[PDB]
Formats: structure tokens, C-alpha cells, sequence
């Protein structure tokens, strides 16, 4: 159980947001928040990623690169995961610290993009997914989203994308057939979310200035500079379906 016992032992704990919860719910107050959460959350990503199995087979500028790419789904899916397991999935439990109700859902102006989240959630419900194949299924998703030019090294990302696909199937085979049906169009939902964020962080970081809301330096860096390229079709999500 090798590469299990990796996947538990490198898994982040908890992140708070630093959100001041008795300061009133407003839409500064809230996107400055999840702002702030997304870049302290951008920390544990990259260590996490960087301790993955054979992630070092990258070329270095391949590394950083697939975590600039990939942050957004990493991020909502364990989201959704940490949602599932804590409130159940009628709230959002973005941190301890920042937990949506429906009015801070309306407040953030992303209602329909916490709907689409919150149903993600409870996926992890409906097909009874266990924590081992949530870990596989997430460490997959960090090889889900390259350029259409290809990385710098593409044929170590795809032999490296492949052994993951391959561990995904063992946890499944320890009905087989359905289970990763499900598991991959599970995985495939995620990026039509992630992609809904990402034209909603871009959106939101051009008019920051008159919206009040902050943007940390890495948010802004990456907002500016990676998430273009995704909203501008040079990197797409690879689909299984
Ligand atoms: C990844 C984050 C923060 C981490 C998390 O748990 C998921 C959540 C999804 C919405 C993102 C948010 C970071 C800040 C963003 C990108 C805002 O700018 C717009 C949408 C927000």
C-alpha cells in the first residue's frame, strides 16, 4: 500500500481564512477573505505537490506550471470534500473560519457558482466515495489541465498521468467497471466548475480597485498571468469523456 500511505502522510490539515466573522457579510468583506484563504491555501498546494509520487520527474518549469494550472480544481474539490464530511453539503465549508450559508452565498454574488460547488459536494454523498479514492482522484486532478502547445517535457507528464490513472484503478479493484465510470465523470464535473471560478477571479481582480477587494500578491500574479491563458483556450482541461 505504498503509494496510499504517501497520499495520507502528505495531505494538508486545516487552513483558516482569517476571516473576522463579526464584522457584517459583505461582498468586499467576503471575496477579500476567500482571496486571502486562496493564497495561504496556494502554500500547502505547491508543498503538497512537490511530495507526490514522481512529481520530480517534471522538468522544474513543468512543476510550477501544473500547479498554476490546476490550483483552482485541487482547491474546489477538496472543498467539496471538506463540505461533505463537516456540514453535509447545504453549506459551504471553505474554512473553519468561513463557512457559507445561504446569505453569505448571495452576498458573495456567487450564488449559482456555490450551487454548482455545493452539488459537487455531495456527490462525494451520493457515490459513497471513500477517503482513499478521494486522495487518488485529487492527485489526479493536479495532471488534468496542460497547454495545447504541450509542457516542456510533455512525455514525462503523460507516463507520470498514466501511473495515476493506474492507481485510481487498483484502489477501485481493492462493478469495478462502473465504479471507475463514475469516478472519472466525477472528475471531468470538476473542470466546468473550476472554470466558472477562474472567469469570476479574473473578472473580479481587473475591477478590484473599485470593488474593494484585495488580492494578495500571489492571487494576483497567478490571476493575471496563468488564468488568461486557461479563459484564452492556450490550456484546457484533458477530459476522460
Ligand atoms: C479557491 C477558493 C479558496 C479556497 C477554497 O476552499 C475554494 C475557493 C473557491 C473560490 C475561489 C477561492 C479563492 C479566491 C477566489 C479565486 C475569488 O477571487 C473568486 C473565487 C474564489
Amino acid at each position: 500500500p505504498i503509494f496510499l500511505n504517501v497520499l495520507e502522510a502528505i495531505e494538508p490539515g486545516v487552513v483558516c481564512a482569517g476571516h473576522d466573522n463579526n464584522q457584517p457579510d459583505s461582498f468586499a468583506a467576503l471575496l477579500s477573505s476567500l482571496n486571502e484563504l486562496g493564497e495561504r491555501q496556494l502554500v500547502h498546494v505547491v508543498k503538497w505537490a512537490k511530495a507526490l509520487p514522481g512529481f520530480r520527474n517534471l522538468h522544474v518549469d513543468d512543476q510550477m506550471a501544473v500547479i498554476q494550472y490546476s490550483w483552482m480544481g485541487l482547491m474546489v474539490f477538496a472543498m467539496g470534500w471538506r463540505s461533505f464530511t463537516n456540514v453535509n453539503s447545504r453549506m459551504l465549508y471553505f474554512a473553519p473560519d468561513l463557512v457559507f450559508n445561504e446569505y453569505r452565498m448571495h452576498k458573495s454574488r456567487m450564488y449559482s457558482q456555490c450551487v454548482r460547488m455545493r452539488h459537487l459536494s455531495q456527490e462525494f454523498g451520493w457515490l459513497q466515495i471513500t477517503p482513499q479514492e478521494f486522495l487518488c482522484m485529487k492527485a489526479l486532478l493536479l495532471f488534468s489541465i496542460i497547454p495545447v502547445d504541450g509542457l516542456k517535457n510533455q512525455k514525462f507528464f503523460d507516463e507520470l498521468r498514466m501511473n495515476y490513472i493506474k492507481e485510481l484503478d487498483r484502489i477501485i479493484a481493492c462493478s469495478c467497471s462502473r465504479r471507475f465510470y463514475q469516478l472519472t465523470k466525477l472528475l471531468d464535473s470538476v473542470q466546468p466548475i473550476a472554470r466558472e471560478l477562474h472567469q469570476l477571479a479574473f473578472d473580479l481582480l481587473i475591477k478590484s480597485h473599485m470593488v474593494s477587494v484585495d488580492f494578495p500578491e500571489m492571487m494576483a500574479e497567478i490571476i493575471s498571468v496563468q488564468v488568461p491563458k486557461i479563459l484564452s483556450g492556450k490550456v484546457k482541461p484533458i477530459y476522460f469523456h
